[PDB]
């Protein structure tokens, strides 16, 4: 099962907001079982995918669900920890929203580092996720440092948290829930 590179990981997930990353998208991803109360995890079901040749890594992960083999009698909850949202292309935001749409058994959970406020199609297509059903938050220390112990080939090294990590993270939370505010 293969894991990322430190730098590759600290590199994206940055969330310095005066930073305009928008070349790569990375999206780490795992996918459980809703039964018993519980959740139930597959190893098999984790992984982490990259924008590849002009397909966004957000529409990559929707081609791969076939081979997740869903019992479409079970509830599933996919999380996603993306390096930003929402997917730039028009109608990619689209093409999740209709995944939502034909898949009722399957709840949506987006932890993006970051978000672009454009004050215009971006707001829209956040907007359009969150209407479709998906719960989309910031990332917060908490969930970088699981993806640094989760997705990262890290050797034993704990997490090391880069300059305003925290004051970033709230700003853009911030940002994030007014946008969204029902």
């Amino acid at each position: 099962r293969y894991l990322m590179d430190p730098d590759t990981f600290t590199s994206n997930f940055n969330n310095d907001p005066l930073v305009l990353r928008r070349r790569q998208t990375y999206l780490c991803y795992e996918v459980e079982r809703l039964d018993n109360g519980t959740s139930v995890k597959m190893d098999q079901h984790m992984g982490f995918l990259c924008n590849e040749s002009g397909r966004h890594a957000q529409l990559r992960f929707l081609d791969l669900v076939p081979s997740l083999q869903l019992d479409p009698a079970q509830i599933y909850r996919v999380t996603w920890f993306i390096s930003w949202s929402p997917c730039f292309s028009w109608g990619c935001a689209g093409e999740v929203r209709a995944f939502l749409q034909e898949n009722t058994h399957v709840r949506l959970r987006i932890k993006a580092a970051r978000i672009y406020d454009d004050q215009g199609r971006c707001q829209e297509a956040l907007q359009m996720l969150r209407d479709a059903g998906a719960q989309v938050s910031i990332m917060t220390y908490d969930e970088f440092e699981y993806c640094w112990d989760t997705f990262v080939y890290r050797q034993g090294c704990p997490f090391q948290p880069w300059d305003g990590l925290e004051e970033h993270s709230q700003a853009l939370s911030g940002r994030l829930r007014a946008i969204l505010q029902l």
